[PDB]
């Protein structure tokens, strides 16, 4: 069986889930305060400097999307940690 459709919908919904997850204030960008308190319960995320190259303290679509294709391996993006 192919997971093409499975992960296609999961990926698209993933970027949309994170984009809206950290943007509950409807600002269009991830404010430092949002990631500030959220990181306190979600240490599984990288640092601002890694998510945003410009270090604007704000995460855009290109940052999350590029991050999905950035940390993307053969099909997904897992190593074993």
């Amino acid at each position: 069986k192919l997971d093409q459709a499975l992960v296609v919908e999961h990926i698209e919904k993933m970027v949309e889930s994170v984009f809206r997850n950290f943007d509950v204030d409807g600002d269009g960008h991830i404010s430092q305060e949002e990631f500030q308190i959220i990181r306190g319960n979600f240490p599984y995320l990288s640092a601002f400097g890694d998510l945003d190259q410009n270090q604007d303290g704000c995460i855009s679509r290109e940052e999350m999307v590029s991050y999905f294709l950035r940390s993307s391996s053969v099909l997904g993006g897992r190593m074993g940690f």
